[PDB]
């Protein structure tokens, strides 16, 4: 994940000009090979066609060249890119929300199970672990840079995400499919075990508990789901192909003819063709963009930091169930006690943001007196 | 289906151009036919323009030929291919996510149903089987591969999910309609009469469950629904009509006109027109993206594993309410049991996938001392 | 409603080249009229320029013919056509998705109302028959089929969805309103009758209970918004106005000029436009698809089954509540009860939709021994 | 508010056509105005370069209306009109969506709060009251023609929506913001109160309670946040300045050129540009469609009738909570007591809807005897 | 935020011509700088070409003005313009749709936490406290107005959002993460004390409270990932790249070349380019659009009022948790106590919006007397 929110918070001068000078996860870094490949063939037809052929051998090159350019079409590749493109970012997107983040889970852990001794201890820390290891299975099998982390189950127990006891329980468990669902089964029964233990003090709490959790398994299964029905390979490969044809007829149709011949496109040699290569940018850019985003869990720059995440759930995780629970700051009255309209100060740097309040846009709609009596 | 995530998982060197070398669920095995049907007739006119006419059928021809290519368009095409094409995908992702998953309602089950013994055994085999035979019921009515694996009730029972019971049970229930619903009654029957047994202990899990169960209703009414409520035929003709038409003037506009005649952009012979054939490819494709998507239930290479996704749900709803009921690891402290920050350690090959934590967008902001002071 | 799903279950060759065969909801059946007059008023004006003129105004009218060839423009109209059918089609879905269903409700009474002797038949009978007349009543207000079923509410009596005490009742409540929200207060007031009665065991599965009629009559109230709510008429003449536009200038720019005079693209005298003709047939069916859709409870062939829906509602939900209650088939163990693994057979004609579990993205990733490693 | 549903039910001859005779929140109502002034100023122009010019300011007039001829695109203007309008579409509906509708809240008011006594009536209206007043509150603050009726707080006392008791501690309570929020928090106090006194008999039923009024909250939240954050300015500005240039620029090169200089596009003087008027029309009418939609609040032909839906509210949930509670017809067996196939007749007008149920799109495969049998 | 609702409320004559007038927030306040540099640039070209270079030089700079002008696409820009726009547009109302608004939980925790002692106070008073602290926490994480209104923890401390107890347990729980979390945690934790203690009675009404946190939690949450997660960098920089490459090739194709060599498009000297400079205010204003509008915490004039949202949710839930808990108004029969039908008053402003009901699209479907007999 390349982030700038920072750079772009005001529409300044040049605010999106100064993007161009990054460097990770940027357009030039996604298709400079590309580019390199496009160059020394677009010069290699062009020395071609100008110091390995005879006069006639020419002229068919010339006409070919004239039958080629009128044979560049923007708007179908505008449109199928548009959409392609729009699609893979709203999967994308839904990929991202599909990320199972455990505060909730982890809120209503600390809260609703009780006992500051050894047992409440594991039961919580049981509790938030089996959460964190079906996001971290369902992670490591969706994500290229997780399974790098964990490649076995044995690198997970190493981790510390699974205890011995766990793994042996998964082995015994073992069925020929993904065994991501497990710890939510085994959630549910050890929650059970606590409400009828007494830890859980209602079944109210055991259900808020359960739907939390559910949520999570419903997230995991959408992850899992995004990874296995990939974007139609048809649909790719359309778009594929509209964009690579574009870019092979425009290696002829966009040839530097003899200006000598006064043809009515081709009358300057200017050697680079500049706009062919600006096309290629964009079309190439937007097309790396569905490149990059098809898949969020790989090693690209753009891609989501599933690493940090990971450990960023387990740490806070196991702090708010262990250390935050029944663990409160002093309850004193707070600053504006006995204020009816508290009115927090700004800064020297912040004084221009206070503003009045909206109260409605009929506010001032001015009505005369007799406008306002009302009607029998 | 057919997956290439993995293959997609980094935008490398011409990454969307490997996947041109794929068959299964290919643009060519969707469009070899129309191809070859096209190429036919394109050299069948061809011939018959140059080897089988006169000198005034031919000028004729010519005729036609530069009007046809002066009414080939390709906004209008595009636009309808865009529009329906979007249409389908969006309703083939609902589709997708309407296929009822019973990992929630298992886990429920097996939490909630007490009893280790042979009573409570069969009372949650039998609420988790309700539940499959519903799945499978809703997708032998809109699945062709489940309705080949199970062309009749017997079938159903021959195979597992249905007693001889329960379909003696369904046909005395017999209405002239789909009688995939009858399951999820059955279910919550027999979850009122374990509430009422003392084997789901507490109101609020039997309302737990039953809103699960009522979630994979909703989700088999929906996919009832995209099967019988079908995109419109008239749109459908619509797109149709656009490519075919398209397709069936670039027939006769698309001719090589003899060189020995006078013409703008008819001017060489190169037999094949590639350009041509490039267009159908890309167009016809694109079609043939919404033409594999209207049903996402039938047997496409790119079509959802509905037999695959009915077994693993009945393997793994078993086994979580059988095997894993009260059946969970050892609880014993794990590895950062007084660590108050864990910190998993990254293999060789993940080490630089370790970040910094994104602390928020305006950390990084800087500002005076006077700037930071409050005003009065 | 028209369905074709099994027709386009798979891609095959000339999939959606089968539609076109197709009668009923067909783009010919809608807009042939319009076809017939766009013909006659075509070859009025045609008889007219050829035959009835002198030479002056036929010159006049070439040179009428030659302007107005350059004002159609298809890029506009095809922009409002795709984005107005587009949001005519998902209203369209969001409509039909707005489809009371009372399967929940059925389910949930049939669980939760206790008795099997009459006292307790009358009271689920009566609660499902009240979300079936709430059904009733909304979807005769917004449907033309129910209705010319329904025309009164004396129809509704005899039809038996309304007892005489109910419509008595009705007339002694009437408002200058549409009573269909009546039923729901019913529904709430006789399920608190019957918690206070015991017939209902907790307020938890009353809340159930209300919260799934609740969905109901969110269901119906947005059927009613959906109904007086309309697209707006600005936007709809807009739409139309550019279609008729486009194709009362083509009735004139797209007429065969004489070939003596030697016009740039009049060479040919082909009597009938078929460019014009198909995209005639193009653009009308696109606006047709709205024209269809913009109602979808009117007596079009692709509008929805209203109808049916009410008579399979009104027979499953009685026979659910009534016939359902507390009779389930016998418990017993299944094929599967002592087996770890189940495996249901395959057919034949299924033996080749038996595939491997699809393990994640990243089973397949080989990575060293050096690079499995931990680092400290 | 426009309705024409029962005019567009059914996809006739000319069914969009017989809508351009509309006058109410018609395109010809919306910008009359505008083409007035377009008129005006095209044939002020006309009569300008015709009459007051001399020869060589003429000659300099025609090539300035050559040179803009060629400076009209319909592209650009076309997408952000598209995109644009999509927007406000969206966020019209969405704002009608967010309209709060008290029917649910209602039923449950009637069927929770127990007391056919005064004291109970007055707690059952006073809570549907709460509801009323901050529904009629957020609306006079986002409504024009709802704030035209209740220009002031002393407005609503008179009109009966609030007591002047409810006046007085509103005033007691004014902060310097919209206190549309107050009946909210009132709500829960009194419904605390009810349950405390045992007016509500369970604290479910109350959570249930205040789940609706919070559903309400959220929906008045989402109507003032629509009424505060205004589609961006820039974005408004950027399609009105490309409307406005696009026929800014045909008032100069949609001139009819004078026929003696024999410009190629100007042969012929029809007087009257019907295309550029038909243009006007088109493009002016798909912006006002925005502009009447960007704020459905106001005093439009079709913004929404919220006076209408205050009235509504406010008669039928008194009417729901007042003489409905507790008030139910004549339980009794209905016409189908003992029928297991209850089968309502079908009027003359409405035999021909009677149709056969869809079993499902594979109800129809055929398959031999040896497909059909299971393999081992 | 600028607000124009009360202004765009009709749509009147020329109701976006007026908005053009505005400055705040405006396309013109936008691009000014932009646009002083395009006119330095083309106007340095200009004259460099007019009086700079020899004849020949002269020539060539006419060839290459003629062959760039030929270049100029507005279709991918337009496309990609759009469809960008359109993403930007949609996750800004998504950021906005997630910034956490207290008054669902405030009415609870006024309801639901009794005592109208001290005790009680302070437990309302800090739970409501608790929530505004994680709303300011993520707020200030997210938004560079809170951050410079409170740039650290000490001047949350001043402020009165955090007392000096609450500071010292974050700064023991500190973690090398956004710590926005830890409130949410204290809020569970001192709810699930609070209900021990019998300040809340019911634990439903505990749960109640708790999913309303939860659901603020996934706000902020959310918020958190808008900030985080931001556009790719690589689809910002295509849209960039597209459209200054449009403008860097128009500031040499858009040049006026000497009307003395009869060029085709370039007979007159208009001086300024009026037609590229409108160009130029729609295409950069419609970046300008996604520029201001991809980061909305930010300081623009279309930016949230973050700070005022802040102030406002302090207030107002701190008086609904305190001075509002169990003071009610007092209950006494309304104006409409026995009417059946209230019929509040119009104004004379307002009596023209006193509409008929909408009884249904079917209510004036007309039927003969023989075409309403049900039939057997
Ligand atoms: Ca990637
Ligand atoms: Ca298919
Ligand atoms: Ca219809
Ligand atoms: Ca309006
Ligand atoms: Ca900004």
């Amino acid at each position: 994940t390349i982030t700038y929110t920072s750079q772009v918070a005001n529409a300044r001068l040049g605010s999106f000009s100064r993007l161009l000078l990054c460097w990770r996860g940027s357009i030039y870094k996604l298709l400079y090979g590309e580019f390199l490949i496009f160059l020394l063939c677009y010069y290699i037809i062009r020395f071609i066609y100008r110091l390995a052929l005879t006069e006639e051998q020419q002229l068919m090159f010339e006409k070919l060249t004239l039958y080629c350019d009128s044979y560049i079409q923007l708007i179908p590749i505008s449109f199928v890119l548009g959409f392609y493109v729009t699609l893979v970012v709203t999967r994308w997107w839904n990929q991202y929300e599909n990320l199972p983040w455990p505060d909730r889970l982890m809120s209503l852990v600390s809260g609703f199970v009780e006992g500051k001794d050894e047992q409440g201890r594991l039961l919580r820390r049981t509790l938030i672990r089996y959460a964190n290891l079906g996001n971290v299975l369902i992670l490591r099998s969706v994500s290229t840079a997780v399974y790098k982390r964990f490649p076995s189950a044995q690198h997970l127990v190493q981790a510390g995400f699974m205890t011995p006891a766990e793994h042996k329980q998964l082995e015994k468990l073992s069925l020929p499919h993904n065994m991501f669902w497990v710890p939510w089964v085994w959630f549910a029964n050890l929650s059970m075990k606590a409400w009828l233990g007494g830890r859980i003090r209602d079944p109210i709490l055991l259900q808020s508990l359960l739907n939390e959790m559910n949520t999570l398994r419903t997230q995991c299964g959408h992850l899992y789901a995004y990874d296995w029905i990939s974007i139609p390979l048809v649909y790719t490969q359309v778009v594929t192909v509209a964009v690579y044809s574009f870019f092979l007829t425009c290696l002829v149709g966009r040839q530097f003819l003899n200006p000598a011949k006064a043809y009515p496109g081709h009358e300057l040699d200017l050697v680079v063709p500049v706009f062919t290569f600006l096309q290629f940018f964009f079309y190439v850019g937007w097309l790396k963009v569905a490149e990059q985003l098809i898949n969020p869990f790989g090693e690209d720059d753009d891609d989501f930091e599933t690493n940090w995440i990971v450990d960023r759930n387990l740490q806070v995780s196991l702090l708010a169930v262990d250390e935050m629970h029944q663990d409160l700051p002093r309850m004193e009255p707070d600053m504006y006690w006995n204020k009816p309209e508290p009115q927090p100060p700004y800064t020297a740097a912040s004084a221009q943001f206070r503003r009045a309040s909206f109260m409605g846009s009929t506010f001032n709609i001015s009505l005369n007196k007799e406008e306002m009596e009302f009607q029998p």
